[PDB]
């Protein structure tokens, strides 16, 4: 069961290779087919097919009477996404933030901090219908100040593009995972906090590969959409759907942690870039949290 664990493992690192940068490609046509900036297209649609993961994963974990797991991996992927995504990206291809954009990462930062304070006791139902409505919201003003829209073929073939993409990668993340529990299964090696901090690993993997692939394609605009966009997505859509089925124990320290990063990608974005050196600090702290939290 180690030989097909092996085939799982790359071919659906193969799918997660191609699949994003086909995701990538399909998302930036759509998002000039609609008019709207590429950072739209990164902190809705990308997000939110990338954050599928998250949000039945947290709906399962709650429901499974697994609390800490679903508020863990919600909060989890978003040191991620700012730490080791956003950390890679930035020093792949940097990124000045214009100012219509440093709006969107206030409003950002502003859900953070409130969905931080509310969550101190931890996370009820209403705390989760609270932060989905707010989720709408931003959805719904992030897409309204970035289209322009003024107006059967060149979408076709682009929204096809978009789809399979996202396919691959999701099923890609998929095979990653599952071929690595084999691997660990059939070599005895399967511990499994490792498991779940590796599950919790291949729940991000989509983000990952995907941010990558647009700084690759020096579409800066469209991986800090994907960033915040998976951020709130986990929040607002992961965390919340969880707190439906479940009180989600409280989380002060990674939430503090997601804070201080969030309020540093703000203050980066407003004043100073997100290029090399930003990348750099992203990284060490995101290396600093795997070797001190848990
Ligand atoms: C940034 C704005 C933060 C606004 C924070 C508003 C917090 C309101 C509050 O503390 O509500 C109690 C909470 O519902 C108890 O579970
Ligand atoms: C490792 C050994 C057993 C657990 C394997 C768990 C493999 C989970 C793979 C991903 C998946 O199928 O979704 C996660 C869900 O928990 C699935 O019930
Ligand atoms: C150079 C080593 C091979 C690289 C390409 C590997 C492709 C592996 C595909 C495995 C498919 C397994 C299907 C199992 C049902
Ligand atoms: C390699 C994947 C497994 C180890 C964790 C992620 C390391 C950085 C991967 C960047 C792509
Ligand atoms: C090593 C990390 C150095 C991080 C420097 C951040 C600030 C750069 C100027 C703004
Ligand atoms: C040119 C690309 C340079 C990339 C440098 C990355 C430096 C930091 C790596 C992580 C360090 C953690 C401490
Ligand atoms: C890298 C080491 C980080 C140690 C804790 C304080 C970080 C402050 C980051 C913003 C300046
Ligand atoms: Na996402
Ligand atoms: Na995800
Ligand atoms: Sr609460």
């Amino acid at each position: 069961m180690v030989i097909l664990g092996v085939g799982y493992f790359l071919l659906g690192l193969i799918l997660l290779y191609y699949g994003s940068d086909w995701f990538v490609l399909g998302s930036e046509r759509i998002a000039r087919h609609f008019n709207v900036s590429n950072f739209v297209i990164g902190a809705t649609v990308m997000a939110i097919g990338t954050s599928l993961p998250e949000i039945l994963t947290s709906a399962y974990a709650s429901y499974m009477h697994a609390p800490g797991i679903s508020i863990g991996n919600a909060i989890g992927s978003c040191i991620c996404n700012i730490g080791l995504v956003l950390g890679l990206s930035a020093i792949i291809s940097p990124i000045i933030v214009d100012k219509n954009l440093q709006k969107n990462i206030l409003v950002y930062l502003l859900f953070v901090i409130f969905a931080a304070v509310i969550g101190i006791d931890g996370f009820s139902w209403i705390d989760g219908v609270v932060l989905l409505i707010l989720f709408i919201i931003y959805l719904r003003w992030t897409v309204k100040n970035g289209s322009a829209e003024i107006e059967n073929p060149s979408v076709v073939f682009s929204l096809v593009l978009l789809i399979i993409g996202l396919i691959g990668v999701l099923v890609g993340a998929e095979l990653f995972v599952d071929g690595a529990k084999k691997i660990a299964l059939a070599l005895d090696i399967s511990d499994k906090v490792i498991g779940f901090t590796l599950v919790a690993f291949g729940t991000s993997l989509p983000e990952l590969m995907v941010s990558l692939a647009a700084a690759k394609r020096n579409l800066g605009g469209m991986v800090l959409g994907n960033v915040i966009g998976s951020n709130i997505a986990d929040i607002g859509g992961a965390l919340a759907v969880g707190s439906l089925f479940m009180h989600l124990p409280a989380e002060n320290v990674q939430m503090a942690v997601l804070v201080i990063m969030s309020l540093l990608l703000y203050l980066f974005a407003k004043y100073s870039k997100i290029g090399r050196w930003q990348g750099i600090l992203f990284l060490a702290l995101y290396i600093i949290a795997i070797a001190s939290l848990r």
